[PDB]
């Protein structure tokens, strides 16, 4: 099953898919059966060598298998757990590139789905290294509306021209530089509670 | 455990002893796991030959 | 997990990422179990040939597996260690070119 | 001392090591490095500047 609506909102930890656990669940129960067995076998033999009732070799071979089992179970447990795909983060998940009944392999290149946090939302702005320094100064002095320890208050103007109803912070910490063009890229963080804003929009921070 | 008093009165069908069920209970759950698996596997294949 | 803020300052040796270790941690514990086993097996057989109690062949095969184990464990250890990605140096780290959950 | 592309004068002062680092055997030009302190990250790579 693919238990999520394409385009919906998922919470991190939320099951998104269900891989047929038929065999995994089977191997696991099988493993545990084995362990339960060997374990006892060992625990008993551990008291027999204690009384010479059995060679150290035998007790060894015993505790040997016991360990092998305990090992197998743990591995079984892990694979079973992985049959319940969960969302790594909270956000808006898109269109599943996999349909129920499909065959998925651990290690496969393509990815099943993609979640995205859209509230808050970033606005990547690029300015010439100099210009950024300028603003950094204007902030230190006061010419700018201090938004935070290192950010200024800012408004957003959508592509159509409309003024985005909410206001966000423009953090001045550099996130990336184009050693080539020498340009810097900083991020503005605006609230997007009604998902009015979506990735890709060309905008202007004011 | 030996759940009965030596010299007491017991009713037919009354549990008198309890053998450590640890593994039997384990093998059984194990077995069923397996069956649940293979069964499905079969039921599916039964419709594939059909086509 | 990607435990670092894009654009922050990291120290050399600081864990930057965490690769799901579930199985690596598992294989490692598994390996060690095996070693602990074979090792004993060997150490015992080493005293049995000493008394003709066992053929040189047997003790050989024994110490043979023991070495194989010791080998496996070390390799397991190394892979587990690599599940914690660290920063080779100290400086400012930028955007993470990889998404959480990525492969 | 350093003068930024906007003409500003970078406050801190730094060393201009003379040991050559690379040579463009083509144009024969040589490249040496200056080392400035940058505790506030005011300086970023790729800035065209002048060492005075």
């Amino acid at each position: 099953k693919r238990l999520f609506k394409e385009g919906s909102d998922v919470k991190a930890g939320q099951q998104l898919y269900q891989i047929d656990p038929a065999t995994y669940e089977a191997d696991y129960q099988s493993a545990q059966a084995n362990l339960a067995s060997t374990q006892e076998q060992a625990q008993r033999y551990k008291l027999l060598v204690a009384d010479q009732a059995v060679s150290k070799q035998q007790y060894a071979d015993a505790n040997a298998a016991y360990l092998q089992s305990k090992a197998a179970v743990e591995q079984a447990r892990i694979n079973l757990r992985y049959t319940k795909v969960l969302s790594p983060i909270s956000g808006r998940i898109g269109r599943s590139a996999v349909t129920e009944g499909a065959l998925v392999t651990n290690g496969q290149a393509n990815a099943m789905a993609t979640v995205q946090q859209l509230d808050p939302i970033y606005v990547d702005v690029t300015q010439p290294s100099t210009a950024l320094l300028r603003l950094r100064r204007e902030l230190a002095s006061g010419q700018l509306e201090r938004a935070g320890d290192n950010a200024a208050k800012v408004s957003l103007k959508l592509e159509d021209g409309s003024q985005y109803p909410l206001e966000g912070r423009l953090e001045f910490s550099e996130v990336s530089v184009d050693e080539g063009t020498g340009s810097v890229t900083i991020r503005a963080v605006f609230p997007n509670p009604n998902n009015e804003l979506l990735p890709g929009m060309f905008v202007h921070a004011q």
